[PDB]
């Protein structure tokens, strides 16, 4: 979806390496479907 406004900013989305890791771990879960069910939650604090 394009933009109607105007005020392009910096990356901070593709740059940061720790910003493109989430899609990684989740990729490791795809192989957990067989492993035990959910466990040890994680979010904030």
């Amino acid at each position: 979806m394009f933009i109607w406004t105007s005020g392009r900013t910096s990356s901070s989305y593709r740059h940061d390496e720790k910003r493109n890791i989430y899609q990684k771990i989740r990729d490791h879960d795809l192989l957990d479907k067989r492993k035990t069910v959910t466990a040890l939650k994680a979010g904030e604090d």
